[PDB]
């Protein structure tokens, strides 16, 4: 596999549904040795789950707190005398900021956890992860959404926060890079994930996706799982400090013919 | 190999330095079936170089005739029943267009010359090509450069040609999604192949990338081929009328710190 022997960090796999599902069957596949990561209360959920991985280490990290950020690597460490790559598949608003006119909705603490959790987080697992990922061709991946790019209905205050997220991914891949550390994002379409539940509409924006993409289908976590895959592969080293969409095409259409 | 089977068509391959010759490596790596064309004069030194590939065809095709592409899959046709990818990897300009001023260096003659070789052949090939690319999950590879998005002291026309070239892969990526192919470009650093030999100070771009770039490297022809891979390859099935810069992250920074 593309994969064989490289030690890699997975955060966010919440349910069979999850992104982090799909990348770490695309990883397990192709013969890289994972860790996982889960907040709090979620631990027997999540050992359960990713057991099919036969997992290196099961470890909390509640990604607002600096100390579970620290000791997080304090104990990959003693089970890993390295790092490949950590994946960061997670995200978090209050739930008032999402849906509703961004302006009625937006609040200054609504804003600031939502990029706390869903930003400042990557650059939080840089910091801390960097000396174990060192001189070693190693790989940090996150995934974001077009809701950066574009103002869309409902995504409100997770729109502005990936846009923070993005722009941290560019100045972490500047940051790291001199340690050879390559730095990237997919931006995948929707997927009925956890994160959707949520959200009312939400089979209408997976219908409007599969109307409007050129491929004319949704994407599913394997696509994105592969795709992160990738990039935490030998082939993908001249690539750093970019937004892979992962959406059938939806990123590069507008209008189409049906209005 | 992630590219079992898969019968794909490489363009542009003219000396072992070729980002085309990277390519082939990569797929043939993977398991594809190659097969490559060659412009008129050029026969011999072609199939001396692809031997290695065991090719399967090796044909000759001057984009800038609408016969010889037909021509191109009438005989591909007689040795598959389907095409799963075509690789792009041609461009062309008069010399005159590139170095000095833009303004000063342009011509009419010289702008149609650029666009109809590097950009108008990408939809000549998917024109031709479609036949025997629907319903496989098939893909089309073009190769481009960060002057389609930006103005480059010298590059001048071909930059213009450029952009011309990732609107042409947007528009193919609709036109060509409902029989599920999926239609992407590279965008590579600067390699020192045969299309840089014409060009005066290209060694002090080389360098200036390796300088400025976040992995402080230059990308050779194999992280270029093996990104062209991916993008053939059931894995990308999610990816269409994406570029993906394999640039050792050149397209992600600004300025840096050694002015
Ligand atoms: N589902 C989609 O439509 C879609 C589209 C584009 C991008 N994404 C992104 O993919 C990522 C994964 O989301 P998903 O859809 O798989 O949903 P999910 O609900 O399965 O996963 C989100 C993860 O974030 C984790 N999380 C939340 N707060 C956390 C905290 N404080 N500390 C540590 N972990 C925390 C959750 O436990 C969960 O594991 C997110 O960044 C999301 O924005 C999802
Ligand atoms: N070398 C770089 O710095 C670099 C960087 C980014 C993008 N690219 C792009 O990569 C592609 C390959 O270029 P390369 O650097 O490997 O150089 P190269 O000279 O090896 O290949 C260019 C190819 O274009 C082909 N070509 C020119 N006119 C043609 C015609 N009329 N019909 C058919 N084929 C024709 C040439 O025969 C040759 O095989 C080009 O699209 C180029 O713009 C190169
Ligand atoms: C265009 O609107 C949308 C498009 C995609 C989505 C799905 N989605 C993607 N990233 C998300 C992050 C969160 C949620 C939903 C998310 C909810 C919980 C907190 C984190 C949601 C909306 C609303
Ligand atoms: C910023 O300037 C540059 C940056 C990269 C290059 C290399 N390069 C990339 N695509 C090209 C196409 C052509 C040439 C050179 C090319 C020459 C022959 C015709 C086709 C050249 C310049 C000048
Ligand atoms: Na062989």
């Amino acid at each position: 596999g593309f994969l064989a022997g490289k030690k890699i960090l997975i955060t966010g796999l919440l349910s069979n549904k999850s992104i982090a599902y799909g990348i770490a069957k695309a990883m397990h596949r192709e013969g890289a040795e994972l860790a996982f990561t889960y907040v709090g209360q979620f631990k027997d959920r999540v050992e359960k789950l990713c057991a099919e991985f036969n997992p290196a280490a099961v470890l909390p990290c509640d990604v607002i707190s600096d100390q579970e950020i620290k000791d997080l690597f304090v104990e990959l460490g003693k089970v890993w005398d390295g790092l490949d790559a950590i994946v960061h598949s997670i995200a978090f608003a209050p739930r008032d900021q999402l849906e509703g006119n961004f302006i009625d909705c937006v609040t200054r603490e609504g804003f600031s956890i939502a990029h706390d959790i869903s930003a400042y987080s990557f650059a939080a697992l840089a910091k801390e992860g960097r000396s174990m990922m060192k001189n070693r061709n190693a790989s940090m991946v996150a995934l974001t959404y077009i809701g950066a790019e574009k103002a869309m209905p409902s995504y409100n205050t997770m729109g502005v926060a990936k846009a923070s997220l993005e722009a941290t991914v560019r100045y972490t891949a500047l940051a790291l890079g001199e340690d050879g550390i390559k730095v990237n994002a997919v931006s995948a379409g929707p997927i009925k994930t956890l994160a959707a539940s949520g959200i009312s509409n939400f089979k209408k924006m997976l219908d409007y996706n599969a109307m409007v993409s050129p491929l004319k289908k949704n994407v599913d976590i394997m696509e994105v799982g592969n795709t992160v895959a990738f990039l935490c592969s030998d082939m993908a080293t001249g690539i750093t400090g970019e937004v892979v969409h992962v959406d059938a095409g939806y990123h590069c259409v507008s209008m189409g013919n049906v209005l």
